[PDB]
DNA sequence: CCAGATCGTGCGACACACCGGGCCAATTGGCCGATGCCGTCCCGCGAACCCCTCTACCGTGTTGAGCAGCAGCGGCCT
């Protein structure tokens, strides 16, 4: 659809802001992965290594999840980060 | 001295020498032909075997020695 160059410009404005707003979810989420990745040390796995699995967790979890449910994002997080870590 | 061993000689036997015949025994060894059991394969189903996916009270920090180059500083020079 053609609709109008500033609707069209407003739109692009909002998907990057979309898209700043799931980076700032990860940053702010990183350390919530640090504090889960540090249990499992050891078992051959490195401790950077655990890290960044538990980070392709988190940015799985962030990719599905909702907030109908009405649950702090730390749960599905966690989840998830354990998951992708194990 | 003279009589048997050795050998000469002789007669016979004769064990085969031949080189050629004319049949035979034993013993075949092929698979002929017919019959029968095993290797291969093509499913058929099912046990297991490996991979992927998701869970929402929440939870937010791991000696000695030798030789050479670089950083800081005292002190001219402008």
């Amino acid at each position: 659809d053609k609709l109008a160059p500033k609707l069209k410009r407003e739109l692009e404005i909002i998907a990057e802001d979309g898209r700043r707003a799931k980076n700032h979810l990860l940053e702010a989420n990183l350390r919530l992965v640090v504090s889960l990745a540090k249990r499992y040390t050891g078992r051959g796995m490195l401790f950077l290594d655990l890290i960044q699995e538990g980070n392709l967790g988190l940015i799985r979890a962030v990719e599905k999840f909702d907030y109908t449910k009405g649950y702090k994002f730390s749960t599905y997080a966690t989840w998830w980060i354990r998951q992708a870590i194990t």
